[PDB]
């Protein structure tokens, strides 16, 4: 395993967001041109296993821990979304679920400030939105996906997400009812994992939904807000409710906030 290996994104521009938005409310549109200068992303989502280290070198004591909860969905104990005491990283469905046998899932129930911590303890940072969008669609050009525009290409699942009725009945259909290890799934066109679905991801930026058509370089997003930008959608996603699989897909939440479904991945100007 090299669960905390890196890739070269190369500098390049692409178009951001969508003018064929899909949830409106979220800021997809309008579609604009930003450039990128080459960087380094993670290829997975931050592992328990690598947070552990994190952990184990520094102490740090995660803001679910020191809150005493966290989010859990009620399927594997909105209104299934419960703030359960005990829940955190080391325990992600509370204080009787376990990682002992997930080792190399990624790590749950951090907050974007936990983020920030591991990632500068790791010589990293968060990715901009920017940067974590220009990734995630992996070279290609205004498709839905990492890889295309087709969910199931060839027939085979290219990401951890749900199938059967949500919230009721996760058929894990694609392998995978809860998360999957980081390194599950075909990577995309930079050689990232699990992008899209697994965990949701934390990404640097303020949230707004108002942005211009002005081409940018490297954009960090507003000066100023109140929620965190994340990004990718998670193993809870379903088209008949959510649709945020998608690389142009966005949402957020308070950079105290953390669930069952969010993590994260690092990026860097240059190799650590
Ligand atoms: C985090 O630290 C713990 C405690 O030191 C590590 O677990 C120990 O590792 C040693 C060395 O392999 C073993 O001999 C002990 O049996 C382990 N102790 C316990 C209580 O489990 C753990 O491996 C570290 N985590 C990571 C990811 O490196
Ligand atoms: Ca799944
Ligand atoms: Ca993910």
């Amino acid at each position: 395993l090299a669960h905390s290996k890196m890739v070269p994104i190369p500098a390049g521009v692409f178009t951001m967001g969508t003018d064929d938005p899909q949830i409106k409310q979220d800021g997809e549109a309008p579609a604009r041109r930003v450039t990128i200068d080459a960087f380094y992303m993670d290829a997975y989502e931050v592992s328990n296993t690598e947070f552990e280290k994190f952990v184990n070198s520094t102490g740090y004591l995660t803001e679910a821990e020191k809150f005493g909860d966290s989010f859990v969905f009620e399927g594997m104990l909105a209104p299934w979304w419960l703030p359960v005491k005990g829940a955190n990283w080391r325990h992600p469905e509370g204080p009787d679920s376990t990682i002992l046998h997930r080792p190399d899932h990624p790590v749950l129930h951090v907050s974007w400030n936990d983020a920030v911590a591991y990632c500068t303890w790791a010589g990293k940072r968060l990715p901009t939105e920017a940067e974590w969008e220009y990734s995630c669609r992996g070279g290609l050009h205004n498709r839905l996906f990492p890889w295309g525009n087709k969910l199931q290409p060839k027939g085979q699942h290219y990401a951890n997400i749900w199938q059967g009725e949500f919230p009721v009945t996760n058929t894990g259909e694609d392998g995978f009812q809860g998360t999957a290890p980081v390194d599950a799934f075909p990577p995309n066109g930079y050689g990232l994992y699990n992008i899209v679905g697994n965990a949701w991801e934390w990404t640097s930026d303020w949230w707004t939904v108002h942005h211009s058509v002005e081409e940018t370089l490297n954009p960090k997003g507003p000066p100023s807000g109140k929620d965190r930008v994340k990004k990718g959608g998670s193993y809870m996603c379903h088209r008949s409710y959510c649709y945020r699989y998608r690389c142009a897909a966005r949402s957020q939440n308070t950079p105290d906030s953390s669930a069952s479904n969010l993590g994260f991945r690092c990026a860097a100007d240059r190799l650590p």
